[PDB]
């Protein structure tokens, strides 16, 4: 990772948090192409002070897929270390993560484009999957919006897969157990059974999530009933658009290696 110095950063507006991050919108003064001098907008993520113990997996997993290329990964520019605090320097991408722009265009937002939005997905996580390259933290909010669809111009939306944060094999079990189902049994059993097929799970429910207009599925169940729902293996219910019911209940198969491999994936969504 490049190391960029505190000194040509400028911190703007929160942007919210992540998992023991802060998020904020920012601006890189740069020297670019051609010796031209730059100003670009970035999104800055600061690994808070009290859990600086976790600095070591956030950066390890940013740099893990940063060393992967992809246009449907997103891009870091590299990391400010100079001061009291670890930032990691991202592209800014200009609409968000896609749960949000789900909620405020869901009346909006028609099946060809959840379609669209999926099949970008699942090409990203092939990629990943051909790679051997676990993210572990799929997820709707992790999921970036670069550009809306435009009916004018025919040009689908494009989305990009952001970096996976923390392990999901170092986070506390509250934590983990607030994040079901997005995390697969097996890991709610042992956190340490994260493997490729943890990823097949999570993009079932992300594919939730698209299909249901950005609702959260189980958020009325708190931690203890959200273990039961795993104990008794029920599975999540059709989404508002049940044309992708049955891939979901596919990928969130509670036997690991019976999930569909990400080709497979694309093959039935492609078959719409
Ligand atoms: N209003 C508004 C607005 C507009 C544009 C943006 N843009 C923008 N550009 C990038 N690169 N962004 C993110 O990486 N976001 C993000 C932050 C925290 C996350 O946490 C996951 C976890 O840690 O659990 C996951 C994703 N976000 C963001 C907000």
């Amino acid at each position: 990772f490049h190391k960029i110095r505190n000194e040509d950063l400028i911190f703007n507006e929160s942007l919210g948090q992540g998992t023991f991050t802060k998020i904020f919108k920012g601006v890189r003064r740069e020297v670019g192409d051609y010796g031209q001098l730059h100003e670009t907008e970035v999104l800055l993520k600061v690994l808070d002070k009290a859990h600086r113990n976790y600095s070591e997996s956030f950066f390890e997993a940013a740099s893990m897929m940063s060393k992967l290329s992809h246009k449907h990964l997103v891009l870091n520019y590299g990391v400010c270390v100079c001061g009291d605090e670890n930032i990691l320097v991202q592209e800014f991408v200009k609409f968000g993560s896609l749960d949000t722009y789900l909620k405020k265009n869901k009346n909006c937002i028609n099946i060809l484009w959840k379609l669209e939005v999926a099949k970008q997905l699942a090409a990203a996580m092939h990629f990943l999957e051909e790679n051997t390259l676990i993210h572990g933290n799929v997820c709707a909010k992790n999921i970036l919006l670069i550009r809306e669809e435009d009916r004018k111009t025919g040009n689908p939306p494009f989305i990009k897969l952001s970096d996976p944060g923390i392990s999901i094999t170092v986070l506390p079990k509250d934590i983990l157990q607030e994040r079901i189902p997005w995390v697969p049994p097996e890991c709610i059993e042992n956190p340490k059974n994260l493997n490729l097929a943890t990823d097949k799970w999570s993009f079932g429910t992300t594919l939730w999530e698209i299909c249901s207009g950005g609702d959260k599925p189980l958020s009325a169940l708190d931690s203890q009933r959200k273990l039961q729902f795993y104990e008794d293996r029920h599975q999540l219910p059709a989404p508002k658009a049940a044309e992708l019911a049955n891939l979901i209940n596919n990928c969130m198969d509670y036997e690991p290696d019976h999930r569909p491999s990400f080709r497979a994936i694309i093959r039935d969504l492609n078959s719409l």
